[PDB]
């Protein structure tokens, strides 16, 4: 069951209403693939929930108070300060986004290594709940196993990987929270140290990823028995003394429409800092509005009953999706990959069912989702911007996936015509087999 | 149904949670009370839907653009710019709110009349096919009584008749010479009607009306806080009007009247202000003198004591006040929350444009109008859920859901109708009140 | 000499250039009066000072958390905490500007008295060293007069003497037996007082005055509308406290009231809002029935007719409003505008805080007050730079320069006393006027 | 002479004052090199003008309505599309700095050539007003030869460099507006004109960089004859017509504190276009509300009185200085380069001038520029924050700078107590010798 909101509404962007007719024309001069659509023509836009929810008022007026500072910001500090009380980092690097915090990192601890203990290039690899390689454990992607924290650490996985290595070629370990793999499972603090651990010995840096950070927090709250009574910070505090380091994309659970971090425990990597900002000048980093802002969603992002009433919200829709038998090839808190073939069994992989499904959603709700499948298998996903759509929608959203499920029968395929170099999907334009 | 909203949300007010015993104190505290309730005591407010509901971007962005000057702001403008395009009139003075208009136009309206039609101060009687609070106050509270003129058919919560508030056209008449035209100051019309429950009025049925008046020619007042509720109803129900647009209907509705008085917290959906206007030159004589009366309550007519972004903001609010897809969830839901409590079996007048209203004593009987069945009601309800509604009044004094624009969605409904459930199933071990 | 802005600027309101022909077409059509002049015609409005002014990231930062309850808001309670601190009392009403504070406390005031001290209907006067327009107009208007009792030293643009608006405490001691203490329903304080053309009053001067008045026992409503610049010149200037801080000054300021009234739109710097408080439990009395009748006038004493966001502004205006620096350039400014006039040999009245006046006629002489000699000056000084002042008279009637807060810099200052220069200039001329 | 704001003030940040005493304990603890200085401890802060000016009350509205549309965002369009009124490019693609639109577009340009002309890597050369090699004209450099548009193109100069080349291994022209040279001199329209044909023949790209372009549209109407009639868009659109491609930083005359812009003019490069597409996806940009505002930044930053009254007083400033004999080694609209040794004559190059000068100013008045010398000169830097302060504000400056020339003689000098491996100038701590 769906949680009432933990809040009032207050500002509101309007969206027009259309007549099947219209959203025709439309998705028809889209050629097709529905990236190429008019937002103010999409009704319920499910293509990403990256900075694309709702914001506090707090949060507002925080955007109010920018000291524009290009140095010894004031409002750099309320941000980098914020990050002390709630990760008790010390080295708070604002960036511009989550791909801004790693453009920085990788390069550089790669670099400490390739000194320090030596590490050689082309035989070098890094390790990640989820090149990297990923060391997940075996009831991972088993739909249908209910194993509480389902993106923990394969703690000996990753301890054999390392020598199989050995040391002096990972550079890190990347620790995903929630971790990503099958649309976004929790990882635990039991897990989150004993993996720290197993880095301690061997000197490799943690570096927590954390977009998710509140949601993972959530999940050890309703999960690990012993912490059922720590509140989230209190959580999250303890959580991150496994780490070194942590980068995070703001976009999603600090609430914020941009925003990046990539900040560090205590001087025992002030060193790393230090070669950061070096790095840091020649790119990548923010509005001082926007530190004002993100140094609010931080705690914003926690309040429980909203994280509740958030996570509540994308389970109801899955409840109610698998009620009427939609499959899902995996179900989490990140996304939803809904399985096309499956639901569209009479269309071929050449013809295309994920933007075939993709258009039909469209044309009878106006949902706009994603093929993400191209071979395995053929998925089109959906996400949830955040404290943005209701319940009611969620509502329209499922049965739209009666309707479609209905039809399954006389709705048709797709065959390109035109496609360019790379990246086929984000404009190619698409007909019927 | 409900519809689902035409609109992301976009910035939101996280509201503190609830322990049933704090509540307790809570209520115990606000005098038995839930109406001296403290804003973070109560989760879903509904103690009136006057400047609470939610803003478009658009109208907050406006609030960046005041002018600010003390006189001939070109925010003033900007707003009677847009009364001319969505109603047509002329005459533009901002109050800050519909007490404002009103504690300016009435005794204004009393002396054109004391005069050129020599009016008897303690003879005077105005009319209305319904006064809120805030009218028959200030007009009791200036000398003169009102009268309502509404229809047989008005709260009868059995028959539902499609303009459930229209004036009677004959009662009223009659109500004329009954008192003598020189008398009747003014008719003030309102629209939605607010006592209905928030009932429609006819764009016939004022038709109607204006030529009654215009007959003895008196001045019309389109009370006008839920114009656009009022237009809406219309839109689904007056026969002609099927195929019309909102400004469209709106329109047409305001040549009915030789002025609008009105409060912006409704449908205008500003936090703030109010609006007094006149229609053509036939009347920039009574806007002169109101003019004048401005500065000593509310302000100079430039602003009416309104900020500069006000302004700016309920100029944009009149418009995106009226978009279809909206009123028609705004309506929707409400209504969709009467068609829950009906199941659960709990006697409620007529889906309104706004509020929700409770047959007090039937979901609890064995309460006596000695003891209070509409307040413990209330209390309860807050006691269990959370909620907070008030009693005002209305033969039967009964309870009122009033419902905050864009605010609470579904869920919230849903939540709602459920401690009314729980409530039912207790009225057994449930007590009366006097206070 | 200018004191440089303590402060980055940070949001701008550009504005239109002119046309000296276009000017003119304006001004004729102003009903040769400036005061209609629109805003946009206008290059440097010194209307006036009320809610004209810039405001504080922070203010405006605040205007974003409204919590917009009908009752009992968050936002109430902020202000209400802010009251507390910076002056002490614990009993306040937001009002939507000062006019409201005294629509609703006057009649309150003047009904305490007719009982407790069976208070003579017709035969009542309240004192003051000083009203403005709408105080006594809202005094006249409603059966009480005032009378001021100012310094024989008051207006003497001659003696420069540091607090040229005290209290005669003398003149007001005899005017109280001369009126019969029963009959005085309340004594008003400003400060600093307007029509010393801003002048301060002592703390020492409010002492002594607050002691005749616990002394025939009579209501003192501290005027607080520029509460600020008067702390800060005490601050200057009162021997005793050069070296307390402001809200400190304040707070003692404070004392001599059994109640504030008071226009935010000045040194607290918001565009709206008022507020009307009572000091403690000696007035809870008085607090209980304004708060009756804001209702009726304002709307509900949660808001007295603010939307959420402007009670959250103000809260924080208050504070901001009283940083040291801030009105040390506020002031510096309004002089260095002062000196910059007498060195091009203008006679204009000593350095308030926030305006500046002009010695009308004598800048122009040759003028009689048949043809007015304060006006044409306006029309002039608009219809040359774009400068729009205007007269509101105070002996001799005469030019008003208010300047509002943080909004022109030295530049604009310069600009003005320049059109002064070009303005003697041509003296000769130079004509007079019947509107 | 200083003009009159052409606005009113409504939303000022406020700024604390400081006892000399106080402003010591400072510039000590930020080891004399006051980048490493708390604003909020700055008075004036001098430090750089780029976003750390103000807004106008439509750029904040405009803030207000943003659509968060990760696509087909109405915003966008809206940004895009007063990018089509004004510069009259249809192909807008946002970055977030201007920094950003660089990063893009060098690596297309030359492969595009590398390909269809098959240009050679290692011996490769792009040219500019002003590798690149800088082709302005000889007058450029003459402070004291009041020459009009002194940042120009030496049509000559770069006619030879082609062909000293040839055309085969120049993958564009950069042609910055105003121009960046001695602190920032003009272009004008002729002469944009001029240079554009001498692209179109060896048909090279010409990529319109302007951050300041509303600034040189001024001057081309202050001074080219022809146009001392035309408003600034008009002169803008004419401008634009003399370069494929343009690529800004919005931070100076766009007045907004985040944002870039990379744009083209005609499908003629929409080939282009969809490679910086390519390239994007993989980096770099920005909020919707952003794009709202930038979106009237761009017309604001336009208006003539405003323009007219900025350039004023960065004159007005200058001005004052020569009047007390300050040398500067170039004044322009960008910046302005006082000279320090000359100014200060009594102190060696290895006891560092610009730094010691930069903290003097700063205890004296709590102004904040920057040692912009290290080794030809040794200079302190000045720009100017748009509408952010005022003549009182410059007046205080100028005055500020007699007191330093006065005491010339026993203000003393520095010698390092730490300095960092590179970018000594950014976290150095300083002392005197």
């Amino acid at each position: 069951k769906h949680l009432p909101e933990p809040f009032r509404i207050r500002v509101i962007e309007p969206v027009k209403r259309t007549t099947r007719a219209y959203r025709e024309e439309a998705i028809i001069k889209s050629g097709m693939n529905p990236f190429l659509l008019d937002s103010e023509d999409v009704f319920i836009d499910l293509l990403t929930d990256s900075g694309t929810g709702a914001v506090t008022q707090s949060m507002q007026a925080a955007m109010m108070r920018g000291d524009e500072a290009y140095s010894g910001s004031r409002s750099y500090y309320a941000l980098a300060e914020s990050v002390k009380n709630i990760f008790g980092y010390q080295y708070t690097i604002p960036t511009h986004q989550g791909r801004g915090a790693e453009q920085i990192y990788i390069p550089v601890l790669i670099k400490k290594r390739e000194q320090e203990k030596g590490l050689d290039r082309s035989k070098m690899v890094a390790f990640s709940n989820y090149t990297v390689r990923n060391v997940y454990i075996k009831e991972a992607f088993d739909t249908g196993v209910r194993y509480d924290f389902k993106g923990n650490f394969d703690l000996e996985g990753l301890e054999r990987g390392i020598e199989e290595v050995g040391p002096n070629n990972v550079p890190y370990i990347v620790a995903t929270i929630t971790s990503n793999s099958a649309g976004g499972q929790p990882v635990s603090l039991a897990n989150l140290k004993a993996m720290y651990s197993i880095a301690k010995k061997y000197d490799i840096p943690v570096v927590m990823d954390s977009a998710r950070f509140a949601e993972n927090a959530y999940f050890i709250k309703q999960r690990e028995a012993e912490y059922k009574d720590w509140t989230i910070e209190q959580i999250t505090r303890e959580t991150y003394k496994y780490a070194d380091m942590l980068a995070m994309s703001a976009k999603k659970d600090a609430m914020v429409p941009m925003g990046g971090l990539l900040c560090m425990k205590d001087d025992s990597f002030f060193d790393v800092y230090t070669e950061c900002r070096t790095l840091c000048v020649v790119q990548e980093g923010l509005e001082g509005g926007a530190m004002e802002r993100l140094a609010v969603g931080l705690y914003d992002g926690m309040n429980l009953d909203w994280l509740a009433y958030r996570i509540a919200q994308v389970q109801y829709l899955v409840d109610g999706l698998e009620e009427i038998g939609v499959v899902c090839q995996q179900a989490g808190g990140h996304a939803a990959f809904v399985d096309a073939g499956k639901l569209l069994p009479h269309i071929p992989a050449d013809q295309f069912p994920a933007q075939a499904l993709a258009c039909e959603l469209y044309k009878v709700a106006g949902i706009r989702a994603v093929e993400i499948g191209s071979c395995p298998a053929e998925l089109l996903r959906l996400t949830i911007p955040r404290a943005t759509y209701t319940q009611t929608h969620m509502d329209f959203i499922i049965e739209a996936f009666k309707h479609v499920k209905e039809n399954a029968a006389n709705i048709k395929g797709l065959t390109f015509t035109y496609e360019p170099k790379v990246l086929r999907h984000f404009t190619a334009k698409l007909k019927e087999v």
